[PDB]
């Protein structure tokens, strides 16, 4: 399957992307529990 060689690019890539956005779609959902300890 492709996903052999799609896989060992998209991961590399995944963290080049990652800076190029922000990196910071994770904390989002921290939020739910984050919010109690925000102070």
């Amino acid at each position: 399957g492709t996903w052999d060689d799609i896989g060992q690019g998209i991961g590399r890539v995944a963290y080049w992307v990652g800076k190029a956005l922000g990196n910071l779609s994770d904390v989002n959902q921290a939020s739910r529990i984050n919010r109690k300890k925000k102070h």
